[PDB]
């Protein structure tokens, strides 16, 4: 399915569920708190 927190997500390409911000600095997926 999606990812969750911590996980490598790239961003642009929304990897993660709808619930996270994908960093641009290492892909990793965050809260977007």
């Amino acid at each position: 399915g999606c990812k969750g927190f911590g996980d490598s997500c790239t961003p642009g390409k929304n990897e993660c569920c709808p619930n996270y911000a994908c960093s641009s600095k290492h892909k990793w997926c965050k809260v977007y708190l």
